[PDB]
């Protein structure tokens, strides 16, 4: 990623970007728009055309207006766990709602980066139109939708599978390398989306 590309999309995301009105560490808030900021520049003019704001969040998820009807609610698969949606630092879809100071793996989520997984999944269903769940990436998903691990989950949906390559891709050089070595057609796929 070079410096210059990285402004320019930082500009770009001053548009997508909410902050909020509670206090949070603000130069976390920025590193996670620093990260956002390696996604290629199409795909956030696209998702700033469309009106997706990127909210990150001050406290827990549901502590939010548009998502206190998650309150209580057990996420699929989460049954015997005590967790809830209270518990759950982000989503991503129709909408993005991400928790600052959440984005490393295993705060609450088992995404190699918060903000980069959830926002795949706005970009996935908002500018690519579910492009997940096309015939082209589920033949992808059926041979390498394993080789991020966490089988049971990335394995089987492939939704999932295109978020967290979509993180590996943009996250850093490290995790880009790892996905192509790991899951070279799911590589070659989104590096063709992005020309
Ligand atoms: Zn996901």
């Amino acid at each position: 990623m070079d410096s210059t590309t990285i402004q320019q999309n930082k500009d770009t995301l001053s548009q997508i970007v909410v902050f909020p009105t509670g206090n949070y560490d603000k130069n976390e808030a920025n590193a996670m728009v620093n990260r956002l900021a390696n996604i290629d520049g199409k795909y956030l003019n696209a998702l700033k055309q469309n009106n997706l704001k990127i909210k990150l969040l001050s406290g827990k998820l549901t502590d939010e207006k548009e998502y206190a009807y998650l309150k209580g609610v057990v996420p699929k698969g989460w049954e015997g766990t005590g967790k809830t949606w209270d518990d759950v630092p982000g989503l991503g879809g129709s909408t993005v709602a991400l928790r600052i100071g959440f984005s490393n793996k295993g705060k609450g989520h088992d995404a190699i980066n918060l903000e980069l997984h959830e926002t795949a999944h706005a970009i996935d269903h908002i500018v690519l139109n579910d492009i997940s769940k096309s015939a082209q990436f589920k033949q992808i998903f059926a041979k390498e939708g394993r080789s991020l691990g966490n089988v049971n989950y990335l394995g089987v949906y492939p939704e999932e599978f295109f978020a967290e390559s979509f993180a590996y891709y943009y996250l850093n050089q490290d995790t880009n390398s790892k996905l192509k070595s790991a899951c070279p057609q799911t590589y070659s796929f989104l590096q063709n989306l992005a020309k």
